[PDB]
């Protein structure tokens, strides 16, 4: 009866240390491990729920679940309702609820399915098979179902040892199944392994032998532990709500991601300028110093689209104010930035100063009047500590607070026309535990199961769990705080400006990408953290938050010149690129380094800017099709199992492989190359030539001034001329990099719109062009042409993989004025005068 293999034992004492006698009293098995793995575990016969009265409807299945014997947790809900909805051929959805009481739910908006579902009667379980190969994807029969008021546990076998997701944590892309506990409870803590961080995404993608995959999303916003076992298997442990589970069938990993984003929302489309270089630090104390940054960057030929300010601008570190010493002419500074073709961003915190005299600080006075703040047991606002001192916290689930936030934003924008919002401390972060007045002693503050959060209490670094919000207690809504503020800030920026919003958030939840982007927080200026940013940037793209990046050159401590060169090189490939720096630290602006470092840094930014039309096109695909912008090799080559554990290289879209140096003092790097031809992007003119891979590791030369970037054969990349801003670069002539397959084939595309407007796709206010190389010709296909795509000038076409030197080169039937061929690199470089919107034909022989 207790003969269960070590790796398949499920913890029967997740709540406390237990003795043999007690464990056996719980009706469990006690077998110490030989060397983590639970000593107290469930026998196959342990009491669970029983499936009764299973019935079928047009929507799917319905049943009753009954538990006869109570568990060791208080408040078992002995009678449950099961609902299974077969929503599409790719998406299966099931819920387990208490049919007698509404419980907290998260607010969110051959012809056969790829899955099949079956049920185990006793103990109850849900089994999900991939139809095509009969593989078992989900099997909840492996462990008992727990459904207590403050404890939900649902377990499943996993199809392999390869699983990714469950943000936000500092870890390899592929998670460890060796008795790993992964805690989701938003928390202000500098990124360090094994710790719950700023965001929580209860979703995972599981790979299957052969390259197929599936995803599971548990729509639950409560504090939770996700436990992984080497069998392999997984256990969801939540402290509240209900079980609301979606299964996505793929079969391709990209389709799994797309299918999940169908439920939580496709990434919002950023403004083009948002994809340029952002520069910030805590410590730009005055508008004179802030203007110097732009001056010094500009002087040194370093592009910069957006200048930022941290707390410096505010009056005594309060939102929606600016001080009259260093920032007396803040409005004029921001107006000047605009005149020059640049944008402006600044930090906003959620917490509002509550200690000023009545009537002296409108945001608080108005907020108090309209009841926008989270309240305590006695109904008064909860007061904690953040930068300005005593603070009240807005409740972004309260419609009136949404309206107040819109007003405060609009009013401040009337004074200083900022172009977006950097929203920080929105876990929400608290400098003291719970509140100035502590927290009461109840079941929400002291629950029967506390997940493995840093600090051992839900109140740590945040507000009281039993505090009141409009939709529910903070206990249920905490993981949504950041998200709700992001939603509120999204709408606020739309009303204030009338163009696409640009919101960068620290705290996030699943579905965050529909409204905002993210940066990874207070990472150290270390090689370790530079390396760790690659898996985390990829993780967030898999979770539908493509607009993500880490502070370039690091936030904490002092960076080194070498590290900042390497970080800027890799950083230029973060979909969101910002260099940010702490108050105490040494300057790390591109212009504050030696000339060789500056050159290396200038080259990185130049290449990013040249690549912007492609990057933007990738974001379009993310916005319209649930694609990822930055992706791991396995998403693109799932059937090559050697890619599965690669997370220190990244792809932009399908065709651009970036292989960064991530360690000090290296002049080479070893990267995995999937089967195919990979052309070195350094052969393309910007204002070994080819790696032929069977699917193998390749050692590449990579001196300090170099980052390896390769372009996949069979792909065409749109590029554009240089500029210190996107306002400037968007007016330049464009180019194509054409990477030919051995058979002389290639495909690519360009999306172009005004770059700022709302409802572009809905109104059809965009131009979409496809490029095709075939049989020594290059043509375009006009999928859509509008006024926005007008005047787009194509002046250069670079063809890679041209074996023999051509005797003639024609553009629309006429020999081109001049071209060059290099027999050493196989590169054909052609000068033309064409329009992306006009049908053209270029040929050679
Ligand atoms: C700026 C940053 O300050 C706060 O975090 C700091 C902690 O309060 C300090 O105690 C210290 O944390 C150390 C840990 O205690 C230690 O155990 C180890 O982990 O090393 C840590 C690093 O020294 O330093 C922390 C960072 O300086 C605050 O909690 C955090 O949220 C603040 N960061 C945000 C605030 C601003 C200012 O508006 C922005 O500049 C940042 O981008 C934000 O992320
Ligand atoms: C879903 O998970 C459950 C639990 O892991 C699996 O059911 C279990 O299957 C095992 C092995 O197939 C069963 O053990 C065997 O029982 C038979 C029947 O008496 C016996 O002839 C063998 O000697 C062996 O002991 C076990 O009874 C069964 N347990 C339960 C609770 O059902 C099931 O296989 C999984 N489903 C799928 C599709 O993988
Ligand atoms: C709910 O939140 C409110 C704040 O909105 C809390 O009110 C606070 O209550 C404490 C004492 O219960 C007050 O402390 C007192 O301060 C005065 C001086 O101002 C001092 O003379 C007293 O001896 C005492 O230290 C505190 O001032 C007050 N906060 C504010 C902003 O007025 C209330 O306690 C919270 N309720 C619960 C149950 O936590
Ligand atoms: C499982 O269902 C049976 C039958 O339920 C009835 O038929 C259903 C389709 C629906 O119309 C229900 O409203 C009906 O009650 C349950 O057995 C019945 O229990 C009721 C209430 O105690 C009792 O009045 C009847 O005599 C029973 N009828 C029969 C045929 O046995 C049973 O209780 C359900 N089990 C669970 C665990 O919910
Ligand atoms: C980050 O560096 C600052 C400054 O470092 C000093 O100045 C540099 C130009 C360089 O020459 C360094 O070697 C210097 O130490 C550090 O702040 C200094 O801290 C030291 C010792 O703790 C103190 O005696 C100095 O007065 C400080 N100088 C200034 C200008 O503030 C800071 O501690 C470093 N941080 C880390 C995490 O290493
Ligand atoms: C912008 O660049 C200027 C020019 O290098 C910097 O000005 C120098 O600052 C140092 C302090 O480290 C002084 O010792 C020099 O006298 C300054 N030179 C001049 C010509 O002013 C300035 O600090 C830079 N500003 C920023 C914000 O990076
Ligand atoms: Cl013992
Ligand atoms: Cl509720
Ligand atoms: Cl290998």
């Amino acid at each position: 009866q207790c003969d269960v293999p070590p790796n398949s034992r499920f913890d029967c004492a997740p709540d406390k240390a237990i003795t043999q006698e007690q464990c056996e009293a719980r009706g469990c098995c006690y077998i110490p491990a030989k060397q983590g793995q639970p000593w107290c575990f469930f026998p196959p016969s342990y009491p669970s729920y029983k499936l009764e009265n299973l019935s079928s409807s047009e929507m799917g299945y319905t049943a009753t679940l009954t538990r006869t014997t109570p568990t060791f947790f208080p408040k078992d809900i002995l009678t449950l309702r099961l609902d299974v909805m077969m929503e599409t051929e790719n998406r299966l959805h099931f819920t387990i609820k208490d049919p007698a009481n509404r419980r907290y739910e998260v607010p969110l908006e051959a012809p056969s399915p790829l899955y099949s579902v079956e049920f185990s009667e006793e103990p109850f379980g849900v089994i999900v098979h991939r139809q095509l190969d009969g593989r078992v994807l989900l099997n909840t029969t492996v462990a008992p179902l727990f459904f207590a008021d403050q404890f939900l546990q649902l377990s499943t076998s996993l199809p392999s040892q390869y699983i990714t997701g469950l943000a936000e944590h500092l870890s390899p892309l592929m998670l460890s199944t060796s008795w790993t506990r992964i805690t989701l409870w938003n928390r202000d803590l500098a990124p360090t392994p094994g710790a719950n961080l700023y965001g929580s995404h209860p979703f995972y993608l599981a790979l299957e032998d052969g390259g197929s995959a599936h995803g599971v999303f548990l729509l639950n916003s409560n504090a939770m532990d996700v436990v992984l076992q080497p069998s392999p298997a997984l256990s969801w442990r939540s402290t509240g709500g209900i079980l609301d589970v979606y299964i996505f069938l793929g079969p391709e990993p990209k389709s799994v991601v797309q299918q999940y984003l169908d439920v939580v929302g496709y990434p919002f489309m950023p403004p083009y300028w948002g994809l340029g270089f952002h520069l910030c630090r805590w410590g730009y104390s005055s508008t004179a110093i802030t203007r110097q940054v732009v001056e010094n960057m500009t002087r040194a030929h370093f592009p910069l689209d957006v200048q930022w300010n941290d707390l410096d601008y505010m009056d005594s570190r309060r939102d929606f104010t600016f001080n009259k010493d260093g920032f007396r002419d803040f409005p004029a500074m921001v107006q000047e930035l605009h005149q020059g073709g640049r944008r402006y961003m600044m930090i906003v915190d959620p917490a509002i100063s509550s200690s000023g005299p009545a009537g002296s600080y409108r945001p608080y006075d108005e907020g108090l009047r309209r009841g926008v703040f989270i309240t305590n047991e006695t109904g008064q606002p909860l007061i904690g500590k953040v930068w300005p001192g005593s603070t009240a916290f807005p409740d972004f689930t309260n419609p009136t607070a949404l309206a107040w936030w819109e007003d405060m934003v609009a009013e401040f924008h009337d004074q200083v026309p900022f172009d977006g919002m950097w929203i920080d401390m929105n876990e929400p972060s608290n400098f003291i535990r719970g509140s100035e007045d502590g927290c009461p002693n109840n079941e929400l503050e002291n629950p029967p199961y506390v997940p493995g959060v840093v600090g051992g209490t839900l109140q740590a670094a945040t507000i009281c769990a039993s505090s009141h919000q409009f939709l529910s207690t903070h206990y249920n809504l905490h993981n949504l705080y950041g998200l709700t503020e992001a939603i509120a800030s999204h709408r606020a920026l739309v009303k204030a400006r009338g163009t696409r919003p640009f919101v960068i958030s620290r705290s996030t939840f699943a579905g965050h990408g529909r409204y905002a982007g993210h940066w990874t927080g207070d990472v150290w200026s270390s090689w370790e953290q530079l390396a760790s940013s690659v898996p985390e940037i990829l993780q967030f793209n898999l979770l539908g938050v493509p607009l993500v990046g880490a502070d370039v050159c690091g936030f904490l401590g002092n960076t080194s010149e070498e590290l900042c060169v390497r970080w800027t090189q890799l950083g230029a490939f973060y979909p969101f690129m910002r260099n940010h720096n702490s108050l105490l630290s040494l300057p790390q602006e591109p212009y504050s380094f030696s000339e060789p470092a500056q050159q290396a840094m200038r080259k990185a930014l130049t290449l990013r800017y040249a690549l912007l039309p492609h990057l933007y096109t990738l974001f379009h695909q993310a916005h319209v099709a649930g694609e990822t912008v930055a992706r791991p090799l396995f998403l693109e080559f799932p059937k090559d199992s050697s890619t599965w554990t690669v997370d220190h290289q990244l792809l932009w879209g399908e065709a651009l492989l970036i292989t960064p140096v991530l360690q000090a003092g290296k002049a080479e790097v070893t990267g995995y190359f999937p089967l195919g031809t990979w052309y070195d992007l350094q052969t393309v003119p910007i204002e070994e030539p080819a790696i032929h891979s069977e699917g193998q590791w390749v050692t590449l030369p990579a001196p300090l001034d170099t980052i390896n970037v390769h372009l996949r054969a069979g792909y065409i990349i749109p590029l554009q001329g240089p500029g210190l801003t996107t306002t400037e670069s968007r007016q330049q002539p464009m180019a194509l990099a054409v990477a030919l397959t051995k058979g002389g084939e290639a495909r690519g595309e360009l999306f172009w719109d005004d770059g700022e407007s709302l409802e572009v796709l809905e109104r059809g206010a965009y131009t979409q062009v496809i490029f095709l190389a075939r049989n020594n010709t290059i043509v375009n296909e006009l999928v859509r042409v509008t006024s926005e795509g007008a005047g787009l000038q194509l002046q250069k076409v670079t063809v890679l993989g041209v074996a023999t030197a051509p005797q003639q080169v024609l553009s629309n039937g006429v020999p081109v004025s001049n071209f060059t061929y290099s027999p050493d690199t196989k590169v054909l470089d052609i000068c033309v005068s064409l329009l992306m919107g006009e049908q053209f034909l270029v040929s050679w022989c």
